[PDB]
């Protein structure tokens, strides 16, 4: 496998739907070692179960909301990874009630807060926790949204955090990149997730993209998963501070609907 | 004075001193025939906003903290009592700790930082629109400022470009909520202009000195080009842009690989 | 006195009443603007000689862009009557017919390519090489794009293609024009009942969608146009070069409206 | 590997330093069957040799120039290869006059019109006379340069025509998306190779990149080989229409003191 030799932590594997499930079955189908987050004590054993069927017993809790649950995860991960070759970022939340309306009636400065501490300031905050345990060679990678570059119904404030963490993806390359690691983000297209069901009328934009991408379907967690795979690999050693848009073409489409 | 801004009422945040870019643009709308009003952050910037202000015509300047929803609400309750409406306002507000902006990104940025940054350069320009959103009147037109650090990783600039990528995408989630009930909302990406606060940014004599050199106009925009561009944003003669982000920069961000 | 008072622009395109270039005109004689016209061909002499002499200009020159010798001529017999003016509005686009109806892949060919490259994109750069000795320290150069540069639209096929390397024009006209004091700038404006506009497929079905979608709620103007070109001409865009405005109610910047 | 059961295309192979090169080596290694196209007679022997390192012995003739050259490289293709998977355009000229001076000065319309008749115009050529001969997933890829996005001293129209190579992209991928083919471009940074050496300046461009570029190091042929492989492959089958930068990060930073 072209990720023969690497050590990736993945975080945001929630269940089978997730990005982070489908990038974890293919990164283990390419040969990596894996280890896995989990936020809390309910998603554990789920995790567990998940972790093992891809030969992992490494699994640790991360709630990216609190620095010392951060510096824990590397503490006891260090244990067993003195060194590693990169993490996978794959977690996002703002507020329910951030993600139904008009985006000025229904926006906070607590939801603002929550959204880009947890989907934007959380992607840095791993990278300063694990700097000093990254091999050269190392790849950091992070999911964003076409919410960042465009205004979505609905998506609200989840696009102003996609965008700083967008940014995030450049400012962490840029520093990072003289010591030896990349940091890229793919802009997915829509994927039937839990956190997908929080966005009001998800399934007319499931729907909408489905029927105006390019390919004329809906990306796969197996089409990020492998996309992933390959942006954390050596095969990517060209790329770093890229989004790439695995969004079956969409973004660079127009006026398909009249 | 009589211009394409006679009619228009636009409230100013963010004069400092006549460095401001804020002060710029003042000069600039009054020069076209707006009615201004002025805020100010705290009691130590009070004074010098009431001179500027009273020397452009306007006795309206009202205090306005943008780190809290009760200053901002404030801010428009003593506003209705002079303009019950008027035409929109500039967002030329920005701030994160020092310690933000001097050092390698990774090892300097911290989550409060990062919260501040967001919070005072990002989240306040749609405070101040959902707090003012009843009083604007048809045509109304809203603007921040943003810099290139929000499209590029540029030394030092750290969090902050991160705020101003949040800034520029809530432009669009406005633009696109406020559109439909004739709310316009602009961004200027500036160029770098010694101001107050650009002094807080380490190696900003080199940016300028960067900039002048490969910009193709060949010199630094002035806060003169960046208000005569503020006014044509807030005025009726960009009634067909909203939600775009327009380079006032000298094109400094088309070019590469100069010298 | 208007923002324009002093200046000399040179504008091509007009073709009726209906054209961005006539627009642009109107805006830029009302903010003071002496103007001078070209016409394409015999037939378009009589309405550009009308519409000019409504503006205050007999000022009216041949020009093919197709023709290297016929911009040479426009320059040569305008340099008598202005030995020196303050840049040009480039709103001229063709590709034949036949590359606007289709699949993209199907209906391209070769010289529909060639064409539509030729008058869309090279002529803007073509006038600029014809008259650089001729522009004033301050002048300004305009040309008119289409969001079909960015994206995939349906049926505008090639043009997209012209249309991206025009604004690529615009980049490295800026970057070489600059230093000798001349900004080159593009609009991207949304989409206008024009003449030429007849010729893109199901043109009604675009406008009636724009008109859904588009945050201000309704189709832009030669008078947003003409504004936004006057104002990029002018002095208070002295900060902008090498920039492609949008001038399309925020159009671009909309995803999934329709729902 | 990952390429195994494809058959690609490769264009543009001069020598062993070509973008071109790195992406053969690339997709070989990754278990493509390739065929090679050459300009001329006078390199259709380094080409015949570079094949056969490969297990490759169908090498043929396309001049882009030319409408009647491409559909013979495609009408010989057809009898070895009835059906294949996609093919790589690498391939770029405007005459030398071009990329030495002031934009303005130096821009001619033969000038404008030959670099993006053979760097934009090309690419769709080659999709029109094999669009019946692709199979469900083909990738089309070709090759851009920030030149598109930015403008670069003594690149000139070069810069346009990748402009309008990079909307070419876009408008082959709306087009051939729903039939099941994608297309996309890698913009490389600087590499050396013969093209390069037209570029006046060039070493200059190559060290300002390596300089200045987050990874701190020139890319290399293998490297984007590696994305092209990656591109051509069902690994990107949720991936079209997109220009992947492949310049180690240089196109994000600015102010590099
Ligand atoms: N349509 C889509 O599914 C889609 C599209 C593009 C982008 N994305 C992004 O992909 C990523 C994965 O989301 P998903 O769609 O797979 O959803 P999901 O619900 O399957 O996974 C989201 C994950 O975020 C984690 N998370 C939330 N708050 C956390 C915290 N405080 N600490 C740690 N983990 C936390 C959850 O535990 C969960 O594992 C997100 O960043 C999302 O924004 C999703
Ligand atoms: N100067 C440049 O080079 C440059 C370039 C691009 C963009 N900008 C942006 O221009 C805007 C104005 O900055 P400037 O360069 O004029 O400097 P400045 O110091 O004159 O202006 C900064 C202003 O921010 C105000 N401010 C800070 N925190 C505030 C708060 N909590 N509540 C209310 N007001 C607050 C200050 O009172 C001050 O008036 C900022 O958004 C800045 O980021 C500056
Ligand atoms: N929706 C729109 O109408 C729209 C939107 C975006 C951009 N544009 C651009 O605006 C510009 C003006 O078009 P318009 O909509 O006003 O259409 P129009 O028909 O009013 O203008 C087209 C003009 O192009 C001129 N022209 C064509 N070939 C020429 C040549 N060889 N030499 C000289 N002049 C030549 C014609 O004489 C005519 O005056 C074009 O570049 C077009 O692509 C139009
Ligand atoms: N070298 C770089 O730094 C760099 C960076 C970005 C993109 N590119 C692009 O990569 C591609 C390959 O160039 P390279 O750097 O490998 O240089 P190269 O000289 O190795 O390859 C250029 C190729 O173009 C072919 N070609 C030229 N005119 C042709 C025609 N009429 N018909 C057929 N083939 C023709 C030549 O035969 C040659 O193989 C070009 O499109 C170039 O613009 C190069
Ligand atoms: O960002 C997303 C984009 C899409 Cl189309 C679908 C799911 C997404 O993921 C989220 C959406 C909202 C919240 Cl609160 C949290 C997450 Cl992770
Ligand atoms: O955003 C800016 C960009 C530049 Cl080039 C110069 C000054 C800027 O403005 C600020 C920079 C830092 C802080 Cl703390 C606050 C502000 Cl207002
Ligand atoms: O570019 C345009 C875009 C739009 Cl939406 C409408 C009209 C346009 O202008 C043209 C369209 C086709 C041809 Cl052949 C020539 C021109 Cl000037
Ligand atoms: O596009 C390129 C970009 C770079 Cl940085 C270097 C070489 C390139 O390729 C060319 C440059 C000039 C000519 Cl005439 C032909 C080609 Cl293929």
């Amino acid at each position: 496998g072209f990720l023969s030799g690497k050590r990736i932590l993945i975080t945001g594997v929630a269940s089978k739907l997730s990005i982070a499930y489908g990038i974890a079955q293919a990164m283990h189908r390419e040969g990596a070692e894996l280890a896995f987050t989990y936020q809390n004590e309910k998603l554990k054993g789920r995790v567990e179960e998940f972790a093992a069927a891809l030969g992992s017993d490494i699994v640790l809790p991360c709630d990216v909301a609190e620095d010392e649950s951060i510096t824990a995860l590397f503490t006891e991960l260090e244990k067993v990874w003195p060194k590693f070759d990169g993490f996978v970022h794959s977690i996002g939340f703002a507020p329910a009630d951030q993600l139904d309306g008009d985006y000025v009636d229904v926006v906070t400065r607590d939801g603002f807060k929550i959204a880009h501490d947890i989907s934007a300031y959380s992607f840095v905050a791993m990278a300063k926790a694990c700097r000093g345990m990254l091999n050269p060679g190392s790849a950091l990678l992070t999911l964003s949204y076409l919410g960042a570059e465009r205004a979505i119904p609905n998506y609200n404030v989840m696009g102003l955090a996609k965008a700083s963490l967008e940014a995030n993806v450049r400012y962490m390359a840029n520093a990072m990149g003289p010591e030896g690691v990349r940091v890229n983000a793919i802009s997915a297209g829509p994927i039937r997730t839990l956190a997908a069901s929080g966005i009001k009328d998800f399934r007319k934009m499931l729907a909408h993209c489905e029927a105006v991408t390019p390919i004329r379907r809906t990306v796969t967690i197996e089409d990020v998963g492998n996309s992933a795979a390959f942006l954390c690999s050596n095969l990517s050693a060209g790329i770093s501070g890229e989004v790439v848009h695995v969004d079956g073409g969409f973004n660079i489409a127009a006026m398909n609907e009249l």
